[PDB]
């Protein structure tokens, strides 16, 4: 039997055996020219750095994205990425040479393209198509070829990831003097996915190599934790199969981060720009921060974050009704609603609305033992216009689910994002005054989040 991989390249010669028939080197070869970008500058850099991709479908998942537009996609990873990887292989990711040109003229990042590089005539095209920078395998190429096609792009003043996917091909890397290796964490002989490929191949990379951790990386924990292995990453499925791109990119690389207590659309709108993925709006009328149905709407129209509405103790067929007409996107209990009530909720909220439990932690953490709760919100509770709860509490808990609140700020924010929490919940701490929110706070804490 064949792997997955082995086919794939067995594909790859033959589209390369035919294109070569359409578009013969010696047609373009000489007006090719050297890439103006620099691949191997973007990814140097204090902050670990991001190369995300475009990818329609993989041979893992079929079709990713069937709402695929190059050049929107381009639009939103330009304000966030180092590189941006284009894959060009047809027939398993459903790319194109062509959407090179469309991505490069957009964004300015190095653009990266991504296929099954076997022949040097497709270093060519692909320079001949914009590309800065391309992806050479050690799982399909011996060290001939590799030094090879190495010399080719950089003959064209083009970078090199330079892949591998086990320890022998990690060692042939350092002997090839590869200045950027890529980790996959997926193995294309046989598609399985894990994530300690790098973390037990990246340490011996060595300093003088800026190594990418490639494949399987869906949360800002897990980039949290990896960045302490490797330089950066490559993703591309987690984000690509989303509608909203922007929350999708920012939720990888900020966290799942609420600004909770919104009573302005300008304030949802300068939460929205920080980076933040979901805005609160709150429905208890013991609340200085509380807020109305119309008033709602207003703050609402501002930004399109998700919003989440925070109730206490509340009537269902009331909080059934803001959901509906609001348009919210979770409900946040913030009182004592026990099993019953959230099972009745349940049973009366349209499926699409998301159901949060808000808990607050005393010496010891309460359980998460709930059925209908998608999402958690541990905090020093009764709002607090105040200050935190033990962190060291989280330990030996799985907190996929689980937003930390209480305290939240500028000055403790670095520290909170360490917890290893899916996101971080903000309210009084980024505040000029109850339910007004300070601009500057929020840009400052959101500049926190990435400072990785």
């Amino acid at each position: 039997m064949q792997t997955v991989l082995a086919k794939i390249v067995a594909d790859k010669a033959i589209w390369v055996e035919a294109r070569k028939q359409q578009q013969p080197l010696a047609s373009f070869q000489n007006e090719v020219q050297p890439s103006t970008r620099h691949f191997y500058d973007a990814l140097q850099g204090a902050r670990t750095a991001f190369i995300l991709e475009c990818k329609k479908a993989s041979p893992s998942k079929g079709v990713i994205r069937d709402d695929f537009d190059p050049a929107r996609i381009a639009a939103i990873y330009k304000h966030y990425a180092s590189a941006i990887s284009v894959l060009t292989d047809e027939k398993y990711f459903q790319g194109s040479f062509n959407f090179l040109p469309i991505v490069s003229q957009i964004a300015p990042q190095p653009i990266l393209c991504k296929d099954f590089i076997i022949d040097p005539y497709q270093i060519y095209l692909a320079r001949y198509y914009q590309a800065d920078a391309c992806l050479l395998m050690l799982s399909v190429l011996d060290d001939d070829q590799y030094r090879q096609l190495a010399a080719v792009a950089h003959s064209l003043e083009m970078g090199v990831l330079t892949e591998v996917s086990n320890e022998e091909e990690q060692e042939r890397a350092i002997a090839l003097g590869a200045k950027v290796v890529g980790i996959n964490n997926r193995d294309l002989r046989d598609l399985s996915i894990d994530l300690n490929r790098t973390r037990e191949l990246a340490p011996k990379l060595g300093h003088n190599v800026t190594v990418i951790s490639e494949s399987g990386i869906n949360t800002y924990a897990q980039v949290r934790e990896l960045s302490h292995f490797a330089n950066g990453f490559l993703i591309g499925s987690a984000l690509m199969a989303h509608d909203d791109l922007h929350a999708a990119v920012r939720r990888v690389l900020l966290g799942e981060n609420k600004v909770c207590g919104l009573t302005r659309g300008q304030d949802a709108k300068a939460a929205y720009d920080a980076g933040a993925i979901y805005g609160g709006l709150i429905f208890v009328a013991t609340s200085p921060r509380c807020v109305n149905v119309e008033q709602a709407q207003e703050v609402m129209a501002a930004a399109p974050l998700q919003y989440v509405g925070v109730f206490r103790n509340h009537d269902i067929a009331d909080v059934v009704d803001k959901a509906k007409v609001l348009s919210l996107a979770a409900v946040q209990l913030h009182g004592n609603e026990e099993q019953l009530y959230i099972d009745t909720l349940r049973e009366a909220l349209p499926a699409h609305v998301a159901i949060w439990k808000a808990l607050s932690v005393g010496e010891t953490l309460p359980a998460r033992e709930f059925q209908h709760v998608d999402k958690y919100v541990l905090d020093n509770g009764q709002g607090g216009s105040g200050q935190r709860f033990d962190w060291s509490l989280l330990n030996g808990q799985s907190l996929g689910n689980v937003l930390l609140a209480g305290g939240l700020g500028a000055d403790n924010c670095v520290e909170a994002a360490q917890t290893g929490c899916a996101g971080l919940d903000f309210n009084s701490a980024v505040e000029s005054q109850p339910g007004i929110k300070d601009a500057r706070l929020l840009a400052s804490v959101f500049q926190t989040l990435r400072a990785y």
